[PDB]
């Protein structure tokens, strides 16, 4: 395979041992990428593309950044990956670095995934405290507690109560049955929220003596260079991943010492989690985005885009709205099928936008990739209005509330309406909580009796 | 510069879990390792037989794994918009044509998750509620849960204990409800037989046999507990699979990772490129000729050699299993752990859990290295710790036979009033359950 691949032949020779059909090919953009450099892939067949997906968002710098790679490679090489200590030199020195750089980081644990480090939240906030709820909202990972948690309600079985991004409700949970919550665990959402909305969050935990935990597994360097806790909201626990190694698999568990301590008798392990060199690709990580210019930089070529899309769309007529985190921006239009024509059209034009309408620019970028991704989504809008008029209105005018509210459910499981049957199902879920069988429950550990 | 205490401290305040990170490793924080070889962080060597929990198969920087790894991240990347490439591909492939079981196989990044796979798989494709479970599959709640006999209903997992009979009482009164049996392989009480006659009953149960092969996938074997005849409808390995990079693989029938879809399982590192390319150089070292039967040969040697020590000094034992993952056994719990903490006093990192590693790396003298300093250790606690030391030979008895058996693994392995009347009270609240309590099922079981 060293060289004359194309990318239908090896798809077909993927299909037949390892592609899932819609995650691994209908969702993808069915080029296959062999190598990237900065901003830019390059597929099998020598096509280049500007990269908008940071491949789900692990990439925070751009692919090979070259202190990463030193980095990785020098522990790897001249030392090793995994050592009968747990402990390492590079692990205690990252989680230094951490608890240097963060508030609310007053001890940190590490695991591999995402997914993994929202569940160690969840554990340590039940073996820390002693009790049963967590209180969530928010994409946490793919186990089913988590996924379940994003609607709104009580699953009994997991213990896990939904939310929906509601402050009158989290409100109205803690004030009947807090006294049973372990913790709030919530995933930022910076589109239709602001830094307020979550200060206020915090508070009102603190308030009822129940750890305010973020998962900021996707905001945690895209939110600003610390996250959404560093643009000034307070937290007891706060997950990290995603950009944390640049693509590299390592998740940081960072948070107040008493939470954290209760990490023995929760029983977390992990025979990966002590992996030495992805901790030194992170102090890398750290080391780039603290150096003076390049973080404010990469905001402004994000900037640059969002700013750049916005004009397109409306010069268009296309009603819509631009908003959130330059480094982590939404693109919300009419209707949910004229975005993915669009970034899937502008594949054609070279550039991979992030299909979901969310693009992620990396610290890599210069104005030339930016351009050229601009240029391919004017030429892609353009096509899209010519062909598909049926989903492609041109007739000016703001996003209805409607739609902004119906999106923001359809999205993030967010309930914002004041109407009756928001108010329904928040008493409804409080009923249902407050009025349970308790001797039906999660596992728990260690035994809550 | 640096010393163990002076770091160990710093580790204290940022980082370490007491119990976890230190009152359960000896002493040292290691700086690096080569082969059969760790330093510490003030130079001390030491022979290593714990090949980090399991998760090391060739030795410390074996060169052509850190070759492979380094060209990927350096010449191509790590990780990309695609979730397939090259790598993967030709991973796939090759594990595919390495197994009878594996017709598909999908990826992901610890043997916890690779576990978590196989359920939600085993549960999307057949439609079927309940996981039939012993061993070890991870840290989260129904893997640890289920190693204990009995029940969980808001898990959907029955714990069966390594028990035959159980698990034929189980079949026939509610297997119509099993998606799948999952079992980590225990070869030291069983033989292959023993995991051959499972795979039958669950298959003329048409249930889906899963060997959780995490840790015995190269080590009991150049191909697992699979490689040594026994069928499977989908096994999960990882320890070794890419010497100890993150990187594990749920390899089987078509039918059942054809449900990966509607399963719901995702995790945006699964695509990580580089450790894809290390399993692909550890599978061409384990398939070089004479490489695996070294390797067991080194480990004969070590364990012949401890039994040699523990029966000439006296010491009830019982040394068995593969040669790559072999158990001592002794007539306590406490005389096993004083030995191995003073080993490491004499050069040596034994696994202080009783089954010690060794890796493809190892020569003649890093055995006898260990074995030098396990004697030396066995004859110190024997002198200074009698009341734990017993020295007056014979075999292990047959009740810390059985009762080991339990607390290692949860095995029931006894058939007394007390195994056979908990075997019917499980089935009988499996049976008479209320069903609208039901663990969350994706897709939903309607
Ligand atoms: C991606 C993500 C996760 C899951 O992390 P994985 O490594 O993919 O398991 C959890 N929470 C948030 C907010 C995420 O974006
Ligand atoms: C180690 C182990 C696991 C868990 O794997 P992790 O990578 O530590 O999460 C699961 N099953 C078996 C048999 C194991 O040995």
């Amino acid at each position: 395979d060293s060289a004359n691949l194309t990318n239908r032949g090896l798809v077909e020779r993927a299909r037949r041992v390892t592609a899932a059909e819609n995650y691994d090919i209908g969702t993808r953009f069915s080029a296959m990428i062999q190598s990237g450099e900065g901003a830019w892939l390059t597929d099998v067949e020598g096509n280049r593309y500007v990269d908008l997906t940071a491949s789900s968002g692990t990439i925070i710098l751009g692919h090979r950044n070259q202190a990463v790679t030193e980095a990785i490679t020098r522990q790897i090489r001249d030392f090793g990956t995994a050592f009968a200590s747990t402990l390492s030199v590079p692990r205690v020195e990252l989680a230094e670095r951490l608890c240097e750089r963060y508030e609310c980081a007053e001890k940190v644990v590490f695991h591999k995934t995402g997914s993994e480090g929202t569940a160690m939240a969840a554990r340590l906030a039940r073996a820390a405290t002693g009790r049963e709820l967590i209180l969530s909202c928010g994409y946490h990972g793919w186990h089913e507690w988590q996924l379940a948690g994003e609607t709104f309600g009580y699953q009994q079985t997991t213990g896990v109560v939904g939310f929906g991004y509601n402050e009158k409700a989290l409100a109205k949970m803690l004030e009947a049955f807090g006294n049973e919550v372990a913790g709030v665990l919530i995933s930022p959402e910076l589109l239709y929220f602001d830094v307020e909305f979550y200060q206020r969050m915090y508070a009102l935990c603190a308030r009822y003596d129940v750890p305010f935990m973020m998962d900021e597994v996707y905001t945690g360097f895209r939110a600003g260079p610390k996250g959404v806790h560093g643009l000034g909201v307070p937290a007891d626990v706060v997950v990290v991943s995603k950009g944390l190694a640049n693509g590299h698999s390592l998740a940081a568990v960072m948070g107040r010492r008493d939470i954290i301590d209760a990490y023995d008798v929760s029983g977390i392990q992990g025979t990966y989690t002590r992996e030495v060199p992805p901790m030194a690709a992170a102090m890398a990580v750290l080391d780039v985005l603290d150096t003076p210019g390049v973080y404010e930089h990469a905001e402004a070529m994000g900037r640059r885009l969002a700013d750049g899309m916005r004009e397109i769309l409306t010069g268009e007529g296309i009603p819509n709205w631009v908003g959130g985190p330059a480094l982590m921006f939404d693109t919300v239009l009419p209707n949910d099928d004229l975005g993915w024509e669009i970034y899937k059209t502008a594949h054609d034009f070279g550039v991979y936008f992030e299909d979901s309408g969310t693009q992620l620019v990396t610290t890599a970028f210069d104005e030339a990739a930016v351009d050229h991704a601009l240029t391919a989504f004017r030429k892609a809008t353009r096509q899209v209005i010519a062909d598909r008029p049926d989903i492609a209105p041109t007739s000016g005018g703001e996003l209805t509330e409607e739609r902004k509210l119906d999106f923001a459910e359809e999205a993030f499981g967010g309930l914002l309406r004041d109407d009756e049957r928001t108010n329904a199902l928040i008493d409804e879920t409080i009923e249902k909580v407050v009025n349970r069988d308790r001797s039906i429950k999660p596992v728990l550990i260690p035994a809550q009796n």
